């Protein structure tokens, strides 16, 4: 497509909501291929991640961790404008896993504080992806820190199964996990520090550890949990996007299964079917399907049980219904 | 519909220790069964290497791993689980291949000087962990042992990609455990008297990420020596492997997988001539395989430093005619 | 086949070039079954591994880390001269996760120094495979020490895709990740030694706590950039074989993809594909064919970020070529 046959091309404006909701989109492309226009302003903040007050200097993307999920149809173009606001202090850019060229857009896209630049790509591959900061130098300093996302490219014609069933997800979920590296003191508390820059020499340290001290969803220990878990209904189908920047994890939703996961996160690859536990390695996003089948409280974890269970990385669902007592019954209630 | 459900054969199988299993058929025999199953959970302090170092474990049945159960596609499972009184702790179980009630977790909440019954529909087809799950306590009880595997086999048996039967000859079952044991300042394992005294030591190890030991069957060296599992030449194995916890890479040393269902789910086609398959914590994978020369195998997680630092490694002792063919000492080590 | 139909045979000796290089072959198999004949000195050295001189006693199959990439094709005979000699201080041997038999080859290849031995198999199964050293009681230590490698085993028809169409690379590449285990003082300085055996039971305290001190592809922090970066052109379709002897990795092509992977490393179970970031357990090889659309340079990773950028995983591909704007541009570069 030459540069006239894009300028012809019909543009929209999308409006990013925070994960774990995705903005409104359609799972069967409408019309031709669109460029497709995203803005997001980089936020260094303070983030609290877990109960007793920890902080963190984070990245973050649309002011948020994880970064917002784009969603598009293969063959678009996405076309972000990315602001770096002059009351940030660092440099930061733009990797899209999903694109083609200049270190996945991170070489075109490095904007120091007071600048911004737009980047557009032909998402020519359908999937997940990952998108993350990538400041040559300091990078996985800057994804740690919660500089990281993901982009859903949908097919054309929507999902499908290995076998050209139609797939179709009443809704949809952004778990994004961040693991987080949170130096402490000789008393084993953790430290806080007046600028992200402070906190560098010492958090490169815990890094080579190779051993976070968290492991979260959605920015913080227990942040899907409460009047924030995740909601659906008996006979619903959802999909679960998961996505992993720096380190392995291994999704799990307990009471359910994943009845089909492109555990690569790319559509073209056909999904396994009746997972029990799917696997996504660092630098990568995956996607679940499942429909509901019991009503209740669930858990969807990084199966890790330390990880989930200790160090953060848990959710929960709330799922309204009638039971089904053909597919689990109590026979005889715990009882002497 | 209530009425058939009810009506279907009822059916009480008796369990066996890994790496073994109990009787079963490959292909379903008759219709839809319930397979009742009983298991006691045992709390007992075990002893897990050659320098004495003892864990307080949860075992599922006596044993850690727990055993192996088989049932197949859209039979049911119901599991008797008691919790005698001489033990400390509420138990539960969590079946992965279970749908609802944290797979059954939620409904099987039992005291000591308790019992339930828990049944379910095995509507998916492959091998599922199973494990321990009491609400705030989830990784002790499931790193201090308490955890096994089911085998959800298709009703027509075991098949390949192309859709031609695979049937084995024989069936283990390997249960890879990490362990989180407490050192002192001197860096020897601590003893302790009851489970409660070693949780606080316990998780400051667990959150390092990092086991003391990874073992087979509850012990380093547990399936090696005179405990070596056994094949002959010609003969096909599948061998399921579980780990409730922590990733784990296995490979047979001198063979391969011929056929592997990493992710453990027979819907979904195994992959083939893996030399090393990757089964992620939280699951239960299976690999196919024929004999084709005799002698020591080591069946190992091929991070050789869990393998033979860590403890995470087995032995095969396969009879039969070696087959220059496959493989030859043109030149045997001379100077 | 029998001793004598064997005997038969055609021979044909090969002469190995070091990673990350592969000697020359054919993808598709000219003619029927040979025996391929190899050899290998082992080499005990040491190597720098870090700008700081740090050290290890390496394990160098012919020479380098990790050892050369070996290829045949399905039904051939690998037929291997492994020497150790005079020199060095150490039994060693060969295990082929290619082969079937006595540990690999590994129970009939134990050569003390000034011994050699010569080992054949039947290269019955297609893929990508691991080779390494493993001493009864010592196997680990010999592995981390950089004794590993892999060899290719080709389809007699060479590779296709999951359908039956023929994929052809122009060029490949073999990449060995290497984890090292280095000693430090209480002051944090690695330690030196004069011998092998010298560094034993230290190293083995640092095996144990599972976190490498280093990661590192081709036996060093940036052995394969600068005058060591991997090139192609656009248009190029290339190959690159990846390994890891004892520890998991992820691998992703920062700014490419994996258009084909297999990441079991078996080429009778049909790739994956769109792939962003993949993943080879410890103890297997993988391989990725890529076909290049973009100019520049790209980053070639373990995608643990810290494993990359901080422990010494990253390697960089240079490639020629036109910018292709439809794929990628810079719509506003970077500006106030
Ligand atoms: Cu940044
Ligand atoms: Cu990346
Ligand atoms: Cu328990
Ligand atoms: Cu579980
Ligand atoms: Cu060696
Ligand atoms: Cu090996």
């Amino acid at each position: 497509a030459t540069a006239a046959e894009i300028a012809a091309l019909p543009r929209q404006k999308v409006e990013l909501v925070d994960p774990p909701f995705v903005h409104a989109h359609s799972q069967v492309a409408e019309g031709g291929p669109k460029v497709v226009e995203f803005t997001m302003v980089i936020e260094e903040k303070k983030i609290v991640i877990d109960d007793a007050g920890t902080e963190v200097h984070a990245m973050a993307f649309n002011g948020t961790v994880p970064g917002p999920l784009m969603v598009v149809h293969q063959d678009d173009y996405l076309e972000l404008t990315l602001i770096n606001p002059e009351t940030n202090t660092l440099m930061h850019n733009i990797d899209f896993h999903a694109a083609t060229g200049a270190l996945g857009g991170g070489g075109l896209t490095e904007i120091n504080p007071g600048e911004k630049t737009i980047l557009r790509f032909k998402a020519t591959k359908p999937g997940v992806f990952v998108y993350h900061c990538a400041p040559p130098g300091m990078v996985p300093w800057h994804v740690v820190s919660g500089g990281n996302g993901a982009i859903m490219v949908l097919p054309r014609e929507g999902l499908h199964d290995g076998k050209g069933k139609a797939l179709t997800y009443d809704k949809i979920y952004y778990v994004g996990e961040q693991d987080f590296y949170v130096p402490r003191d000789e008393n084993g508390k953790y430290k806080k520090y007046e600028a992200p820059g402070d906190a560098y020499e010492d958090t490169v340290k815990v890094m080579r550890t190779l051993t976070p001290t968290h492991v979260v969803f959605n920015g913080a220990v227990g942040a899907l949990t409460g009047d924030k878990a995740m909601t659906a209904a008996v006979g619903e189908k959802v999909l679960i996007v998961h996505s992993q920047a720096n380190r392995d994890t291994r999704p799990h939703l307990i009471g359910g299964h994943g009845d089909y996961v492109w555990a690569t996160g790319k559509f073209n690859t056909p999904p396994d079917v009746d997972q029990e536990t799917w696997f996504i390695p660092g630098g990568a996003a995956g996607a679940a399907f499942y429909t509901f089948q019991q009503p209740g409280i669930y858990a969807y974890v990084n199966h890790n049980l330390i990880e989930a269970f200790e160090l953060g990385a848990a959710a929960h669902f709330k799922v309204t219904g009638e039971w089904n007592d053909d597919l689990m019954t109590s026979v005889l209630a715990p009882s002497g």
